[PDB]
């Protein structure tokens, strides 16, 4: 688990639940092109996204579509969606853990990376 | 003004007006004493707290109200207040922006020494 | 100013002065087109970038180049930019502010509407 | 292990580790009084602070030390330490996450509460 993606919810103190996660790599013709989906668990965390041969060194982008989130809830977010932008494994491979906290005027997000 | 705080509310996307702020500088026993207090405007700001005359070295803790805000607005929250807790330098014209943003489970502070 | 863009630097405790700012707008066609651009000032602030009457609604994407700015200060930072991307409402007289508060390996946006 | 405490670095995007952590109870006589301490392990995280037997309904603050673990870094940073302050078990026993992402200039502390 090369990649694994945490969302928190910051108004109700709990993991975000349910949360649909795009990914996407940025291909040679500087297209995003998909490469893995899913949704939080209840434990707000998503695994298994990919594989350590499958995560190859290039930019990928995480979609947290954030919006969906919070019209459940009954809340009017501010933004379409949480992105998070970054290059990967350009120095060898590395463990990443994207973890996103949010509110609905604002979202922090950080990531965690180990080897 | 080398002191201001601004409060902002993460949940409306609004500055977070009329918060109750108390400022206390650390005295001589170890003691927290009051030094300023007020609540902010309605663009979330509380300016005026103190002089740089009055705002000497020393330690000084913010304490803004957060529960009091939250309450307010029908949301129970998790904090009782957000404290914020610094050593003024003063070496050099400095002057100190607190700034906390707020959720009912998570508020963030930063600080900006211009 | 209906749109206005803040960054702060939350390692050094300062404005992040000079860090470029792209902003677009989505087209017809899903396509991102270009909409303004500049770059932040001493006080980590971008204002003019447009006026109320081409500010219509419609899906708005701000690109901040943050990994310019941390590779200025021999950081290597861990995002290639920070994106907000927002719907403007337009209902109501409403004054967009939004603000990024950068660290190498992460980063806080928030919105103030007032 | 009714109280976890997880610390991280965003400036390093890694976990705080061996960051000192205070646990306060708020006595009778609006004194605080000591009620556990430990240092994060190399998951940036505190575990065993205390018992669901022993944490009982109150106000607790939890009190890190931020600053000694900036000053190790070479980093001189704002606040002396960071500071969280909450009532709990008030309706019942709850299990607390408490979290703190570290800056040299801000920090951010959110609570994921569970039963
Ligand atoms: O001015 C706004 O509209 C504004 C809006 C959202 C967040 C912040 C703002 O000013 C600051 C400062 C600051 O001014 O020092 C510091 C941290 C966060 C913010």
């Amino acid at each position: 688990c090369p990649l694994m993606v945490k969302v928190l919810d910051a108004v109700r103190g709990s993991p975000a639940i349910n949360v649909a996660v795009h990914v996407f790599r940025k291909a040679a013709d500087d297209t995003w092109e998909p490469f893995a989906s899913g949704k939080t668990s209840e434990s707000g965390e998503l695994h298994g996204l990919t594989t350590e041969e499958q995560f190859v060194e290039g930019i990928y982008k995480v979609e947290i579509d954030t919006k969906s989130y919070w019209k459940a809830l009954g809340i009017s977010p501010f933004h379409e969606h949480a992105e998070v932008v970054f290059t990967a494994n350009d120095s060898g491979p590395r463990r990443y853990t994207i973890a996103a906290l949010l509110s609905p005027y604002s979202y922090s997000t950080t990531a965690v990376v180990t080897n």
